[PDB]
């Protein structure tokens, strides 16, 4: 069943086995790209991961709404309903 800590759990899988980074540098207020220097590049696999992670499509705009990983894992919360 869906849960946040299921969400907050896988999130930080893929990106801590990709950047070799600990959830210590995760956080719902910290930027991916800032906070822990992933670029757009990096951006899009880690949020494409979740996208077939969870079997839900991701809107561009969303993307663009999404930061910080904060809100990575309210989207998936939100967005599986």
């Amino acid at each position: 069943m869906a849960s946040r800590e299921e969400i907050f759990s896988k999130v930080k899988s893929i990106i801590s086995e990709k950047l070799g980074v600990d959830e210590s540098q995760v956080t719902e207020e910290a930027k991916l790209i800032d906070d822990l220097g992933a670029d757009s590049l990096d951006l899009v696999d880690l949020v494409m991961d979740f996208e077939s992670e969870f079997g839900v499509k991701v809107d561009d705009a969303d993307l663009e709404k999404i930061s910080t990983v904060g809100d990575i894992v309210s989207y998936i919360e939100k967005k599986l309903g």
